[PDB]
């Protein structure tokens, strides 16, 4: 499997015959070189995948100082992991970040080279050998055409002209044809080679940095960190059973407690205090005529009754403090609604409490609470 | 300035459930807020957890692909018995690697994009399953409140009355219920809150240390040594190629120095090196060939003398040809067609003769004189 270049001009058919086995192997060469290509650009693709989601956990972890909520800011001790888990993604960012430097200069580029310049130039010189023959080819029938009897010696002289110059170049795109051809022969044995040592190489270095920060002296800090997690569990699995607990006793309640009533007068009903608060149902003149009955809680403090509705915190615009009056009142065939009224006595407020328990209760809890005129 | 303080972690008292007071309805809503970015963020978090996740299990199909390519060398056909030698031992560390990428990748998910979807998926699930749950026994309980607040102060039904209230019991039980639970939940969650975020990191950390053990040693100062050694048959490779490829421009150099006469079958018939004894030819000829009754046609095509026999072969063929002799025949030149340079190699029967042409003259007289020296050979 020479291929030997002295030999010749003017190709025997054997000599081309393995020049055909050489084009074979080419071609099957080429092939191959592509699909190892794509390969090695997928592990490389791969890698520097790897550089993107790291470098994206880094600003997510961090992101979590960021991120406002209404309690468990400042979480300091929690920060503080996270931030440093993010330290430690950081560096290994840079780690999978120089094996991707290394797997497309070492590994891929070499495979790259040789498949955009010397198989190139191969196939290249290959076609021009090809039409660089096909034209002696041509040159040699117009030739042997010649008339013997009888020609002019100066026309069949310069068709033989014709004949060498297109002799000489195919003997030229030949003998650089097989020279490339042959050279193939050891530039692929390294070109198969030398690839993988890059692999190899690239590791070692993302291995030996790693394996050199990722040491047993640093599995003293993580292990610390679980810890804490232990400590946090216990406090939840002893709060859980405090509240299983709490919440058992507070439904043992037997269901006159839901009911509204109770009944009147068998609950004793403190007749002189301040404190009360709860909810009632308020009337409201929405439109002409119209009325809503709205839930709100109501409470008083400096004298002054609020109203602060559900949800939202404080708020409270009522009528007081002045000479108020309250009394029981009959409001659209309704059940234990009272009312107040103004110093005036006009748009007096009417109320509406569940229980009767509750109802005189709240009356006499406002007629009393305006004692204070002094 | 600043002194240090009693500390304190975030609960909703549960005692003041059955209270129901906006005031700690307020408190709730904060809880409810807290828990909304939370959810959001972790959110975003498993994102990026999934992704290298992503890069990783991508990784061990990159490495497992590669190898199988390192593999295929050997069954291609060709005219590399150390290349193949390599190719395997470079074969072994990339599924030896990818052992290692999959062993990852497996922790990796177990260890932690697990504690962070499931605390997506059951905790947090849980909190806006009691949410919706629990706002749906309140708004129950408030339209419950409407009904017995309808209720006609005179002349009133003592039957209907009863059984409104009966209303009242559940409902706002249910709705007591449903805020206990709803709490408790949210008070665990505090917790659970800190865990599932620095515990899914620790698994993380834990399988890139086991990576990268079981991967120093693997990638050793043995391979090292060794891929030294592959560094030095590649040098005794490009050695020997700027060798046959300085031997190889002289040689091209040398075979071009010739002059143009050599190239031009034109060189004169006057003076024609003819060598009128030989014993074997070694050229291409053209064949007249009958293509129908009248029209004929003209192959270049190689001609070698073997055993006795003239044989064939176009270019390109296998091999060939066996055209014709081994014994007896007569050859001469013709005039054939006004073309110049012909000869007839006739058969032994004395008729009926394959007719051949050469380019030179020289040729033609060579290659008739070698086949007469050949129809002697006995």
């Amino acid at each position: 499997d020479k291929l030997l270049l002295e030999e010749a001009l003017q190709d025997s058919p054997q000599t081309r015959s393995l020049l055909s086995v050489f084009e074979e192997d080419a071609g099957t060469l080429t092939d191959y070189t592509n699909q190892l290509l794509q390969a090695m650009q997928r592990v490389y693709g791969a890698q520097n995948e790897m550089c993107l989601a790291t470098q994206q956990l880094s600003k997510q972890l961090l992101a979590y100082e960021k991120q406002n909520f209404a309690l468990g800011k400042g979480d300091e001790e929690v920060i503080s992991t996270l931030h440093y888990f993010s330290k430690v993604v950081d560096e290994l960012n840079l780690l999978h970040t120089e094996l991707a430097k290394q797997l497309a200069d070492t590994m891929v580029l070499p495979i790259i080279q040789f498949r955009e310049k010397d198989l190139t130039e191969v196939s290249t010189l290959k076609d021009l050998f090809g039409l660089a023959s096909n034209e002696h080819d041509l040159s040699m029938a117009k030739y042997s055409r010649l008339p013997k009897k009888k020609e002019n010696e100066k026309v069949k002289t310069e068709v033989g002209k014709e004949v060498a110059a297109a002799r000489r170049k195919q003997h030229l795109s030949s003998l650089q044809y097989y020279c490339a051809l042959n050279a193939l022969q050891y530039r692929k044995q390294m070109a198969m080679m030398e690839p993988m040592i890059g692999f190899a190489h690239g590791q070692i270095n993302f291995f030996k940095k790693g394996a050199e920060m990722f040491s047993k002296r640093m599995d003293s800090f993580l292990s610390s960190v679980a810890d804490m997690v232990q400590s946090i569990q216990v406090e939840l699995e002893a709060e859980a059973e405090k509240m299983r607990v709490s919440q058992q006793e507070l439904l043992s309640v037997d269901e006159s407690v839901y009911t509204p009533d109770s009944d009147v007068a068998a609950p004793q009903i403190n007749r002189n205090l301040i404190q009360k608060a709860g909810y009632l149902n308020l009337r409201n003149k929405t439109g002409l005529v119209t009325t809503t009955w709205e839930r709100l809680y109501f409470f008083t403090q400096g004298g002054n009754l609020m109203c602060q509705p559900r949800g939202a915190v404080a708020g409270g615009l009522i009528q007081d403090l002045d000479n108020c009056s309250v009394m029981a009142v009959d409001c659209e065939d309704r059940r234990y609604c009272f009312q107040i009224t103004t110093p005036n006595g006009k748009s007096g407020i009417i109320l509406q409490a569940e229980s009767r328990k509750e109802n005189e209760e709240w009356i006499c809890a406002i007629n009393n609470i305006s004692r204070q005129i002094y």
